[PDB]
This record gives C-alpha cells, structure tokens and sequence, in this order.
C-alpha cells in the first residue's frame, strides 16, 4: 500500500538533482531519478547506524512518509510492480555494486540487492586486476541495455576504489501516434547561445494532453507512448531563452499540478530528433544534498562486510535516448495515419529552443527521466 511514497520521495529527489546539477548554454542534462534512486537504496542496504540515518534523511524517505525499517520493503514493493505490469514499453537496467573480489559479502546484502533491487554484484580485483575490472563491468552494462550502454569506464579505476555503486538504464517503446517519416524537414533549432542550428523535425497533427500557461511563461504537451502507461511531457518555455528559469520555478508538487490541467486536443507538434548521451559520477551532487556518511571514512558498511573499511567511491550512472517518428528506436513502426487539414484551428507546440522534458509512468507517476535539451 501506499506506493506513492517511494515515487514521492523519488520525484522530489528528480527536482532536487535537476536544480543542483551542472548546466551550460552547450550542455544538456539527462538522467534517471528512478535508475540513481534504485543505486541509493544499494547503499541503504548495505550501511548502518548514522551512515544510514545520514543517507535515509538525505534522500528524503521521512518527508514521503517512510519509515527506515520500510525502506527496503518500498523498493521490493516498486521493483515487482514495474516489471509486473505488462507493458508495450521496456525499460532494461544495468544496476549493480562492483565490489572488491576479497571483501566477504553478507548473504544478507546478495539476497536484498536480488529481492529490493533486481541488482547484480560484480566481484572484480580493483588492485591487481585494473583492466579486467573494467572489461568485465563494461561487458555487463553492454549486455544488461542490450547493446545501449557499452562503457561505464574507458580507463581501470583508481587502486584505492573497493566499492562503486553502477545505474545505466535505457527506455524502449512506440508513439501512440507515429509521425509520417515524410513530414520530416531540416528546421532550425535556437540553441542557448543564441545561434540558430538547422536540425531534422518531425512535424504531425497529433492527439495529445496540451494546455498554455502564459502566467508561468510555460506551454505543455503531454505525448504519449503505445499503451498510454508511458508519455514525454515537454515543457516549452514562452520565451526562447526562458528555460533556466523555468527549472528553477519547477516544483515536484507544482509539476503535478501542472499535469493534471492538461486536456486531450488535437495540435500541430514540431519535435527535433533530438539524442542526448550523458555519463555522471554523482558524489559531489549527492554531498550538496545531505548524503555523506556513505561517501567517508568510517562509513558504517557492517550491512555489506563485517570485515573490511568499506566506502562508496562513488555513484555512476550513464543513459542515452534518441526520438524518432516511431518512438525510442530508428524506424520502430511502419503503419501511420496521414491526416487531413483541420479547417477550425489547430494550436502549435513548435518545439525550436531550449525545453525541459520528463519521461513518466502515467498510471504510478514515477518520473523515470528528466531532461534539459539546450544544444543540438
Ligand atoms: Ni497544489
């Protein structure tokens, strides 16, 4: 019961990384709250004492109304759940903790990284075996994504490292309304510094959840996936240079609430084919946010090993996502619906600046990706 807590918590946790993450008028930002969330409850699993006060009030589970004894049971509850309902999209996951072969492991880690988490343990030699760590993590990520994701590391990692937490996740699936490939025109597209680029856009007539929010200097189109459990919610801002603020103005609650007024109508949607690759070491940003036990000396890690000085190194997590007129995937669908000319109004949502977007659950409200795209 009470599912919308753990989603709660993540959700706020997705509002928090976006506000504090890095960002340039060259740079975009994405990333998983759900995949860096599931990474974070590895850590909880494995510290004890103040560590895991430390990271439970940090991440925030107390202000979503979870207890720290029902942290564990709240993932298990929303890793059964995602992968339970069947579903026209995918997600496939690389979660895991690579581990120093020579640490004795818990059982009882093995069994609640399986139960919580569906996550994997990599045993590998960070001293002596530099590159086969590498070699064998960066195989795992390859075949967890199906060929997605194929580096978390192009380097062998610092001799020091004896624990790092791996999320790397990928999203498969169709538009509910696929665009006519042969709509498709170089448009331009008004990056952050000001200089137009020219960019393949997909251009359809295309039911969606829309509603204009002049006071917030904010127009959204919710565009959902085959199966209407999934959507991208693009949040354009009304002036060309207004996506900085708007993040800042974006809430979880007032994202919410934002949602929930949009209405079902007909609109004419210019959406670059836009692709975003990003890679983070996330220490830093999760310090900014209160979580530091886990990341120090004198970490309690008696959940993991009663036999070793454990600290996370470090926290990696790496995604990469492409549209298309299909979906996700290149040529993903083959039927289309050419439509005639609206001869009453059809509003516009021309996406050609910089523009905020979420990938969502619609039916559990879990957010599975943010995205700031200010370059292409
Ligand atoms: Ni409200």
């Amino acid at each position: 019961l009470h599912e919308d807590r753990l989603t709660l918590a993540n959700n706020r946790f997705a509002i928090s990384l976006l506000h504090n993450l890095p960002t340039s008028t060259e740079t975009n930002i994405f990333f998983s709250p759900y995949s860096i969330s599931v990474a974070l409850g590895m850590a909880f699993a494995g510290a004890r004492g103040e560590t895991r006060e430390d990271l439970f009030q940090g991440f925030g589970y107390p202000r979503s109304d979870i207890d720290d004894d029902a942290v564990l049971e709240a993932y298990a509850s929303q890793t059964r759940r995602l992968k339970s309902l069947r579903s026209n999209s995918t997600l496939d996951a690389a979660i895991g903790a690579a581990i120093h072969e020579r640490i004795s492991l818990l059982s009882s880690f093995e069994d609640v990284l399986n139960n919580s988490f569906g996550a994997d343990i990599l045993k590998v030699d960070f001293i002596n075996g530099g590159q086969a760590a590498v070699d064998v993590i960066n195989g795992w990520v390859h075949r967890k994504t199906r060929g997605k994701i194929n580096l978390l590391f192009g380097e062998p990692l610092e001799t020091i490292i004896r624990l790092v937490l791996l999320n790397a996740i990928y999203f498969k699936g169709t538009w509910d309304t696929v665009f006519d490939q042969r709509l498709t025109t170089k448009k331009p597209f008004m990056n952050a510094c000001s200089t137009p680029t020219e960019v393949d856009t997909m251009r359809g007539e295309v039911y969606v959840r829309h509603k204009s929010f002049p006071l917030l200097g904010v127009d959204i189109a919710e565009i959902p996936y085959r199966g209407m459990d999934y959507s991208m919610t693009i949040l354009l801002p009304t002036r060309i240079d207004g996506a900085e603020v708007l993040k800042r103005n974006i809430t979880e609650h007032l994202l919410q609430d934002l949602v929930k007024q949009l209405v079902e109508q007909q609109v004419t949607v210019y959406l670059p084919k836009f692709k975003l690759e990003t890679e983070y070491l996330l220490k830093d940003h999760l310090k900014k946010l209160g979580i530091n036990r886990i990341f120090g000396s004198g970490a309690d890690f008696s959940g993991i090993t009663h036999d070793a000085n454990l600290a996370v190194s470090d926290v990696v997590h790496k995604t990469v996502l492409e549209v298309h007129e299909a979906g996700t995937e290149a040529a993903g669908a083959t039927g289309v619906i050419i439509v005639a000319e609206s001869l009453v109004e059809s509003v516009e949502f021309r996406v050609d600046h910089p523009f905020i977007f979420f990938i969502r659950n619609t039916q559990t409200k879990d957010i599975l990706f943010v995205g700031q795209v200010n370059h292409l």
